[PDB]
């Protein structure tokens, strides 16, 4: 149900914004979009929750927003370490969630 | 840190057991192994937690166990619908988790 571009790129030191599009019953419906960073072989780590909040220990160069049915994650000061798969999720009511299929961010 | 076979197979109506091997500080360390079923484009769904407990609405043909550093998920009465990627996770102390890279179960 959530659409993410399969790939995105950015340059070392620069920014990248990636998108996650749903419907009025998930992303448009609630302010409960989360973003997950998954390095290779690791568990997906929450880097953003409630659209734009960062958990403890997540730097402020990660930010989130949403407008209409579209959520966005921006990463600034791109480091080689930021090359990972990024997933979005949203509540959809009924104690249930929808997920995107992830964006692989390549850092060049 | 958790090793799962990338692929496993079973026959319609029959069983499949898949494994998830860690160390004495995760899988051997605690009784907090979970298993997740991920159908294509869906969020990973908890089908087993605390090694062998099923959440509400998960059938009893899904079962879990663990011995030493090895956890196992068995699925009986295999249905075509059971073709999915299955992931394991374990606590590893410090409020932290480790994950496997998943097993794609092919139902023939």
């Amino acid at each position: 149900a959530l659409t993410q571009p399969p790939s995105a790129s950015g340059s070392l030191g620069q920014s990248v914004t990636i998108s996650c599009t749903g419907t009025s019953s998930d992303v448009g419906g609630y302010n409960y979009v989360s973003w997950y960073q998954q390095h290779a072989g690791k568990c997906p780590k929450v880097i953003i929750y409630e659209v734009n909040k960062r958990p403890s220990g997540v730097p402020d160069r990660f930010s989130g927003s949403k407008s209409g049915n579209t959520a966005s994650l921006t990463v600034s000061g791109l480091q080689a370490e930021d090359e990972a798969d990024y997933y979005c999720s949203s509540y959809e009511g009924s104690d249930n969630f929808v997920c995107g299929t992830g964006t692989k961010v390549t850092v060049l």
